[PDB]
């Protein structure tokens, strides 16, 4: 039967799902590891003891325990990202949408969700791979990994909570996809891992981690790099946050094993309640438990790996959205509110700047302000709001990404860079937010084909085209069958992705990124002598 | 007789000079101090022992010994600024053009020449006050002061060469003008001292020095402030240069009195030959012997005087030209040449930046480059040439001047700011140089009225209008009889001065000057901790 599949782990019974007036198969909730519950919490994942009988893969799995966004209860625009299934520590499952009739051996796309490493679910409506599987005849897998403390608590040196275990869950699912996707019609040598935000940071961390490189062919990174300032922490810093979390829960802190035993006692929601109390600064775009540059998953400083070519050479398609900062300012910067134009006073601008660049001394905060201020219209609240949106985006996504692109492109086998600047016509967020972090995802996954969702003919068009760019790059390592120029360190070409006739540009935010990637760091290092 | 005048010093016999189809009187070369020759070299000036019989004031005086510009022998454009009379240490003389018929008591304008404190002559063709005296019926006096080592060598503590003595010559001439200009038709309570470059720096230093404030009513500062980075040196630094000059002349350096006795032995040209060998850096827009913040002429750091209001409160008219840097890059920056478009390589740009900001560490030079570079077209030689012209102008004239204006305006009784952006149609310098340092001077002095000089009807127009602005401000403390807005620290209004219909603008180069006046200094102070 089209829905019955035999994998090296046992049989799996899928389900037929309708899509655009036709159908496809879906095997939802295939386990890829032993449920990391009990004493296994914080531990590295374990492969799933094979089973007997058919696994019923007819319905989405549980979602990993995680912080639920309650900032705008009832607001679809924020609730669409919240877990839509019972959350549970038993959440390590993967989903596979497969064309019908099952292909013999076609391109695979593995989606890695990316909510700042503290959240994410593979079951979100925007992550429904059926339109993409169906439309581009690719096997689409979306995995799940432990987020938050559960996936990234790190007591380096311990074996009970070594850290990065959420990255190992991803690897484990990549491993399972490698070993079994052939039975579903996929070609395990043409697997493109793609992800957004912390997912794009994950993708890039698989391209760097030695133990992950062989499990995938090429990569797509959306608004995220492994080198983003919020993506990783030193082992010392990761240890510090582990202790503090422990401190917020009244744990014996005499030793790792006491601390870890205490944390394993806590119910999942107790870790989540005090999860944000451990950041070391008042800041926005900083999350608590993230990958630690431990020396195992990452041999060394991401920067030395990047400089030395120590990373998988393949082709990558990456890019950023126009307004990456909006979402984070809205949620944590004073002066921003959802139902107003959030015009910003220079006094709030200065509070935002400081929240956006926590590790900077005053001279640093001084260089940021000088750089993002129109001194000839400095009390302009619209310029200050937008000037802050840029600060947060450039610093956190755009510039660390242009640093990865230029570092990668010197050793990779093809780089394609896009700039998403299209605001969905049916967006329910305030217009001041612009083209928001996470809002290309819906075009990539083809929601604009669902009439009942109300996009515009030009938007459906942009979806089909972006999907064809993703699918076609997954298959051949090139997005083109209007050419999307390859990106070279000399020309710096990239393109716009919007309902208008794409244009090619060069040097995506050079001026600003020279500031963030080259000047600021030098400044912050100088001043400290 | 209209040409015979009796002053408290003796009688003076002038001469009638033609001008624009009419005539006026001129008393040229009236001594205002004892010739500072011999053992008086470096000494403070002395009042001129009165004389008997008429002093023949029918012909221009000698010019103070000074560096002659031989960079473009034969080039009028550079030779027009060179001494046009026998140079001599006996050069302390003043010139007075007086309307005919002699006025009873009219406005006086005293011109202070300004070649970086190392050169200048009151006898230059562009400094011929007759067109201004005649056209605006004002008594025009142009004084002369010792330049170079002769006027600014400073062995602080010595009485033989105390320093600033070139500023005291100016004061002395102001004193003489005060005490005798009534006999020529001037009103000694309506004396406006005006100057360009080192002269505008001198003007502003008279507004600050206690012992000078009472001798003049209001002031006009052209492309110069007392706070320009090249205008003064600490007493320690001034001492250092005195010793080095002495070292270049093989002087006993056992003591000031030996050094000074040696220097008084040297012929004037020997001091001039090694005059530039004492600068402490490889730099452009830095001159050797300049005023020293000694504690007598200047009670304290110009910055504390400015901050505390410790300065003459009156009204001032000041401004800058569009391209203040050209002239200095042409003469000392690699890559610039008079007969080419001087497009600049980024390698030369980097050599220029370093020459332009000598006191900066690498991080400073890094901030300058980041700020003046179009990182999206960085090998553009035209952008790099212009970007350097701006660096030199902003740092050296425009921004230190906007810092004086904002400091002054908080205590002054009226500030009027202009931006000269007009390139004389008959300029013989390369076009890349733009509106050059020193090129408003010819419009201020009304040369554009001399047909035989070939300006355009619109330029003659601009002359008459600028002169009327200078004359009318001298007389009433306001340039207006299209209003030239007053400048306030809140509005920052200034106007353009060019053959086009003047417009009012605000915040002359704020962005850049915030960099030079606020960020760079803070940066350079931070980095050194
Ligand atoms: C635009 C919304 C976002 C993006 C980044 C983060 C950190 C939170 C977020 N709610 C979220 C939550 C879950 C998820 O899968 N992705 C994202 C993307
Ligand atoms: C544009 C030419 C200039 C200006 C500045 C300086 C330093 C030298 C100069 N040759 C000079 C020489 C003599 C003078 O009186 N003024 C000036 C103005």
């Amino acid at each position: 039967s089209e829905l019955l599949v035999n994998t090296k782990s046992g049989k799996v019974m899928g389900t037929r799902v309708p899509v655009l007036s036709s159908h496809i198969s879906a095997f939802l909730g295939i386990p890829f590891a032993e449920p990391p519950v009990g004493n296994m919490r914080f531990r590295r994942p374990e492969p799933k003891k094979p089973w007997s009988g058919v696994w019923n893969a007819s319905t989405y799995p549980n979602n990993c325990q995680q912080y639920v966004d309650e900032q705008f209860p009832g607001f679809s625009g924020s609730e669409m990202w919240n877990p839509n299934r019972e959350m549970s520590e038993d959440c390590l499952y993967l989903n596979i949408w497969v064309p019908s009739p099952r292909p013999k051996s076609t391109t695979v796309m593995v989606w890695i969700y990316g909510g700042g490493f503290y959240s994410g679910s593979s079951t979100l409506d925007v992550y429904n791979g059926k339109y993409l599987a169906y439309t581009e005849e690719v096997v689409l897998v979306s995995l799940s990994y432990r987020v938050g403390a559960f996936g990234f608590l790190a007591l380096h040196g311990s074996q009970e909570a070594p850290g990065n275990v959420g990255l190992l869950d991803q690897r484990m699912a990549l491993q399972w996809v490698h070993d079994n996707i052939q039975f579903f019609g996929g070609d395990p040598k043409t697997v493109t891992i793609f992800g957004e935000s912390a997912g794009g940071a994950s993708v890039g961390m698989h391209i760097l981690s030695p133990g992950s490189r062989d499990l995938f062919r090429r990569a797509i990174l959306q608004s995220g790099s492994p080198n983003c300032p919020w993506a990783s922490v030193s082992v010392a810093e990761g240890r510090r946050r582990a202790v503090e979390l422990g401190r917020n829960l009244n744990c014996n802190l005499n030793s790792d094993e006491e601390l870890i035993h205490c944390l394993r006692e806590k119910k999942p929601q107790e870790l989540i309640d005090v999860e944000w109390n451990v950041l070391p600064f008042d800041s926005i775009f900083r999350f608590s438990f993230v990958p630690v540059i431990d020396g195992e998953f990452f041999p060394t400083s991401l920067e030395s790996m990047l400089n030395s070519g120590n990373f998988k050479k393949t082709q990558i398609l990456l890019g950023v959205n126009k307004d990456e900062g909006s979402f984070f300012l809205l949620y944590g910067a004073p002066g921003f509110s959802k139902d107003s134009e959030s015009k910003i006073s220079r006094e709030d601008f200065m509070s935002g700047v400081k929240l956006s660049v926590p590790h900077a001394n005053d001279l640093g905060l001084d260089a940021v302000t000088l750089q993002y201020t129109d001194w000839m219209d400095d009390n302009n609240g619209i310029k200050n709001r937008d000037g802050l949106d840029d600060i947060v985006g450039d610093h956190n996504v755009i510039c660390p990404l242009m640093h990865f692109v230029n570092k990668y492109t010197k050793f990779g086998n093809g780089t394609y860079l896009y700039f998403f600047n299209h605001r969905a016509s049916n967006l329910v967020w305030p217009e001041w937010m612009g083209v928001i972090h996470g809002y290309e995802i819906e075009f990539v996954f083809g929601l604009p084909l669902v009439k009942e969702l109300n996009y515009t003919a030009e938007e459906e068009a942009l979806s089909r085209r972006i999907m064809h760019y993703w699918a076609t790059f997954a298959k051949t390592g090139n997005p083109n069958e209007s050419k999307w120029p390859l990106f070279t360190t000399k020309e710096q070409k990239f393109i716009d992705l919007n309902t208008e006739p794409m244009k090619v540009h060069q040097r995506l935010r050079v001026q600003m990124c020279v500031f963030w990637n080259q000047f600021l760091p030098k400044l912050l290092n100088a001043t400290a002598c």
